[PDB]
């Protein structure tokens, strides 16, 4: 039976399901950890114990315990993030999408989910892995990974909490996938992660870790990459955000001891009502439980290790979207709302920097105010409006993912970069936004191959275009197919920074993306950061 | 007689002398003060003593004791600027041009000459009054006044080297002019200081000092304002550069006393020779003795002033020329040459940005290369030059004069702004310097209006209009005619900020002059300087 595969943990079985008039083969919620519940919250993942028996693998797994968006409901712009299966704390599946017939020896992409390490899920109508797995014939891994503070609560010094237990879940996932992908039709030594958000962050750190490095072959971040200003921690802020939620939850803080305790006995709802509360900062794009520091899983800091090219060195094929800070905007900051055009006045405009840089000092927010005020025209709504969508952006994922990407390419076997920047016909969300962080994952999971979902012909054909680079770069290192015809993506170098656009028309080369701001934001601001 | 005036201080002569093709009166090197020779060096002046006889002005008088340009001997380009008379320590005299026939009550105009506050003759060729005399019926007067330590070394407390006396040497002119030109047929209740760079300077200067406000109607300042960052220093400064002075010439340093009878021992020679080595710092566009601020002539700082409408209450016609910074850069900088296009290399930027904010920490030089910079195209040698450029020019005139322009602005009776940029068809030096400081002199006084000069007929054209906007300007406090059909020359005001063009072609009216550069020179750096 092509749905029953035997794996050194026991056996499963799996589901036909119909993709694109064919059928292939689905194996949902296998479980690679043991349920982290009760006194196993916050610690590191248990491997799952073998069954006896038939796992029934037929259907999705619960989503892990997060918070829900709630600011639209009804909205399927927003409610396609929101878990669409009941939460558990007991979450630690993943999901597998092999071609039919079984293959022997095939390219894996192992797929990690975003959210800001506060939320996701592996089961979104959006990360159906059967277009990708049935369209480019390869095996199509999902992981989860606990969120939130049941993920990230780090009181370094401790084992019962030491923090990045998230991206200890998600090493599980890609151990099991290492040790019983074979039985799938998979090959455990051509297998590619790929993320988008805090996903693309957490490929980043998986490239980074000693422990992680050997569990996969290359790499693909989609706007995220590990040294993001929201993507970790030191270890005393994890411990004052840990003691902070205590305080909350008014929880005995005289140790750790008493603390982990009291926090083992909250309903999970507890923790997530009260989540928000511990930032440091007044703030947009800061979640409040993310990796940590830690000398272990991270041995010295994102930095030190990029400078000595500290980390795995393979191929990686990356990018951004045009409008990275709209959703945050939106979501955070005055002035702006989803039903209208959102034109941004002179004081909302500082409001909004103010919120966006929370780290800043007052002369790093006049540095960012003038680097970014067309000073000709400054009563301008739109100009404000605009500029503001490119401070977030810039911040907190285009200058730190090319920065990611210019010391990676010192050391790394071949690096390739984007530029998303197509609009979707039939996209949701106000113009304004326009192509929001997000938006390139349904372009890269083939949904517009789907009739029913009413995208264009051309959005078919960039959905095709994407999905055979990202394949292809899975199955080479090299998103370009040999001797082809179509014009080639170039790779991007030190001397050149060649990138390419993604969009409806015909392909672009580029060169040097947002280098002046990006400047600004990796050498500049540091240091007067620094200095004042 | 025309020729024969008598004044309050004694009988002048002058001489008639021809000016296209007609002919004007013209009072050559009157006297307004007495010589501030021997002991007199480094005082205030003294009124003249009034003589008996007929003083003869027919001839130029001596130029003032100088720092004499030697880097390119026998090149017109330079000359020019050169003291074309003997210098001497006797030089405070003033030259008259009169209308023939002798006017009644015509408005009078009163030139300024720049030179850094180290050099300047009121005996140029570029500054021959009788053009603009003979065209607009003026009465034109060029006054004189001690440059270099002759006029501004300033040991602040003594009586004896006070500071400042070149200042007070343009007043006393302005004073004679004030008591004497009726006698000439000018009006003494309609005069207009103008003045270039440092008479630029010096003008904002006297619209300031209340000691000098009553002395004049309006006022004229071509690239230069009482505020650039080398019109003035503190009196600690000054202090610090007579001192060394002093020790460049093996004085006795024990009291001021002993200091200023060193000094007036000297010949004017051996104060000239080591005049340059005082200055703090490595620079460009900085000079040895300046005007200070003395809580006397300057009764608070400057900015304070400005703030508070501390100053003169009329009508300013002001502004700058397009590359302001090139002259100081071909002599200061490395990779600057008078005879190849300077193309500059990305190393000989660093140094001169160095050199041009020479006050500037690490991170304020980080912050203007950033400013300054074209990241997509950074070794761009034309950019490099031209950015070098727009550093020194915004540095050290636009800026300034931009935030001078919307202080007085706010409390003063009309303001009228240009900005000059037309490329004079025989220009000496190299294209890469564009439209030099000084460069519109020629154009004010009427040059191309002489057939031997060479000068284009369009070129004629933009002198004449010129000419008519600073006397039309004198005359009224409007540079435009009542009721001419010509384009009009908009009041610069707080809201909309409106200047013209001045070339050749059509009138423009622009708005917000160098506006993004500016926040950055006037409100961003100094921010930055002050914190860090
Ligand atoms: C310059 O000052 C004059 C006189 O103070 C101003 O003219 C006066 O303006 C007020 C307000 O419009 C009138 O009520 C007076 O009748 C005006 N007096 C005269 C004599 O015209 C003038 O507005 C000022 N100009 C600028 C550009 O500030
Ligand atoms: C007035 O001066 C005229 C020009 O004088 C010249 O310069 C002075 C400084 C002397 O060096 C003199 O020898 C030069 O000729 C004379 O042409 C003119 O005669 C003088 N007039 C009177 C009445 O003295
Ligand atoms: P990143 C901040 O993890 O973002 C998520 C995946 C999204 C829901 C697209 C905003
Ligand atoms: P400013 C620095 O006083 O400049 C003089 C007049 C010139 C010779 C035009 C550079
Ligand atoms: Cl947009
Ligand atoms: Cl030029």
């Amino acid at each position: 039976s092509e749905l029953l595969v035997n794996t050194k943990s026991g056996k499963v079985m799996g589901t036909r399901v119909p993709v694109l008039s064919s059928h292939i083969s689905a194996f949902l919620g296998i479980p690679f950890a043991e349920p982290p519940v009760g006194n196993m919250r916050f610690r590191r993942p248990e491997p799952k114990k073998p069954w006896s028996g038939v796992w029934n693998a037929s259907t999705y797994p619960n989503n892990c315990q997060q918070y829900v968006d709630e600011q639209f409901p009804g909205f399927s712009g927003s409610e396609m993030w929101n878990p669409n299966r009941e939460m558990s704390e007991d979450c630690l599946y993943l999901n597998i999408w092999v071609p039919s017939p079984r293959p022997k020896s095939t390219t894996v992409m192992v797929w990690i989910y975003g959210g800001g390490f506060y939320s996701g899920s592996s089961t979104l109508d959006v990360y159906n892995g059967k277009y990708l797995a049935y369209t480019e014939e390869v095996v199509l891994v999902s992981l989860s990974y606990r969120v939130g503070a049941f993920g990230f609560l780090a009181l370094h010094g401790s084992q019962e909490a030491p923090g990045n237990v998230g991206l200890l879940d998600q090493r599980m996932a890609l151990q099991w996938v290492h040790d019983n992908i074979q039985f799938f039709g998979g090959d455990p030594k051509t297998v590619t992660i790929f993320g988008e958000s805090a996903g693309g962050a957490s490929v980043g750190m998986h490239i980074l870790s000693p422990g992680s490095r050997d569990l996969f072959r290359r790499a693909i971040l989609q706007s995220g990459s590990p040294n993001c200003p929201w993507a970790s921690v030191s270890v005393a802020e994890g411990r004052r955000r840990a003691v902070e939620l205590g305080r909350n939850l008014n929880c005995n803080l005289n140790s750790d001891e008493e603390l982990i305790h009291c926090l083992r006995e909250k309903k999970p709802q507890e923790l997530i009502d009260v989540e928000w509360n511990v930032l440091p900062f007044d703030s947009i794009f800061r979640f409040s439980f993310v990796p940590v520091i830690d000398g272990e899983f991270f041995p010295t800091s994102l930095e030190s290790m990029l400078n000595s090219g500290n980390f795995k060195k393979t191929q990686i094929l990356l990018g951004v979207n045009k409008d990275e800070g709209s959703f945050f905007l939106l979501y955070g900051a005055p002035g702006f709302s989803k039903d209208s055009e959102s034109k941004i006045s002179r004081e909302d405009f500082m409001s909004g920097v103010k919120l966006s840089v929370p780290h800043a000092n007052d002369l790093g927010l006049d540095a960012v105010t003038l680097q970014y005020t067309d000073w000709m025209d400054d009563n301008n709504g739109i100009k404000n409006r605009d500029g503001l969508d490119d401070i977030v952006g810039d911040h907190n994922v285009i200058c730190p993912l090319m920065h990611f990407v210019n010391k990676y390419t010192k050391f790394g076997n071949g690096t390739y970069l984007y530029f998303f920047n197509h609009r979707a016909s039939n996209l949701v969300w106000p113009e304004w936004m326009g192509v929001i962080h997000g938006y390139e994952i349904e372009f890269v999971f083939g949904l517009p191959l789907v009739k029913e979902l009413n995208y264009t012909a051309e959005e078919e054909a960039l959905s095709r275009r994407i999905m055979h680079y990202w394949a292809t770069f899975a199955k080479t290192g090299n998103p370009n197919e040999p001797h082809s015809q179509e014009s080639k993506w170039p790779l991007f170098t030190t001397k050149e920074q060649k990138f390419i656009d993604l969009n409806t028309e015909p392909m672009k080369v580029h060169q040097r993306l947002r280098v002046q701001m990006c400047v600004f934001w990796n050498q500049f601001l540091p240091k007067l950061l620094n200095a004042t």
